[PDB]
């Protein structure tokens, strides 16, 4: 169904966990993405304005939803319905980010 | 630093990921918690009414916070400042649960 990406909150948000659906959608195994920023999913037809909105939202730890053009490991484009939210503790500290991916290419 | 627990949405919400602080707080390594329901952290003096509120919130995929008595691997009791929220896709399907153990 829907992919899930968990990243660290700091140091440019390296991936720390992906679910099985993430591999189904993107063609990447966990081994191939752990420790990397998720921006490797982008490529030349990705909308720069959309990437800028993601960058500013993540810097502010503000939830954001975007439809963004991404690329499978072998280079096949797909439309990623992407929702990112910070994970906060009760003091308001950001512990992680969680991203949900749906392939909406259909 | 605050602990984080990620579980699957269905079956019995098995743990699929914990952060470093989870191990600092609880004394459990990832290998000894992955695939288990987090209820193993509970013990003799855990408040049953608190557990029942968590049970109903998870069943309905509702956000909840509880201060719950838990036990470290070595059996020492500690107060877990626990907050749980569902992770949803845009069609409203629950993909996972995320728990935070606030430091
Ligand atoms: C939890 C999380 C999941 C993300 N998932 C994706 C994704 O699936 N596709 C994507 O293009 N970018 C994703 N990103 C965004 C990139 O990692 C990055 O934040 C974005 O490209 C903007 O920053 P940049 O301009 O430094 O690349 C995700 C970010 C986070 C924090
Ligand atoms: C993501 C997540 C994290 C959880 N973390 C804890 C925890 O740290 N301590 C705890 O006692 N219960 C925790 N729980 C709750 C138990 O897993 C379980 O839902 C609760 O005991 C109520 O269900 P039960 O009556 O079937 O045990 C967590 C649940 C979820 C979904």
């Amino acid at each position: 169904a829907s992919g899930m990406i968990v990243t660290d909150a700091g140091a440019d948000q390296p991936i720390v966990f992906v679910n099985r659906a993430f591999s189904t959608i993107t063609g990447y195994a966990p081994n191939e993405v752990l420790g990397r920023n998720a921006r490797f999913l982008q490529g030349p037809q990705t909308d720069a304005a959309t990437v800028a909105r993601l960058r500013e939202a993540i810097a502010a730890a503000r939830p954001i939803q975007e439809r963004i053009l991404n690329y499978r490991k072998d280079g096949q484009p797909f439309w990623n319905q992407l929702s990112i939210s910070p994970v906060r503790d009760e003091t308001g500290n950001v512990v992680a980010f969680v991203g949900v991916n749906t392939d909406v290419t259909a």
